[PDB]
């Protein structure tokens, strides 16, 4: 029974190595930032993160780029 969602580290930070992989991917699919069941599996390894992490990071990331675009600041 995989678990992780429960509880959210009030403060968390990932290494540049992890942000690198995810970043590259996000940019490659900037239009549609949606990781595939596989991407989450493969990436998790390259970044050494858990399916949960890779997801959380993306969810938060996509949000940043999502808002920062259509809105004329």
């Amino acid at each position: 029974g995989s678990s992780g969602s429960s509880g959210k580290n009030k403060r968390g930070v990932l290494p540049k190595h992890a942000t690198n992989v995810m970043r590259s991917w996000l940019f490659q699919h900037i239009g549609h930032p949606y990781p595939t069941e596989d991407e989450k599996k493969q990436i998790a390894a390259q970044t050494n993160l858990t399916l949960l992490q890779v997801n959380n990071w993306f969810i938060n990331a996509r949000r940043r780029i999502l808002q920062s675009g259509p809105s004329s600041g």
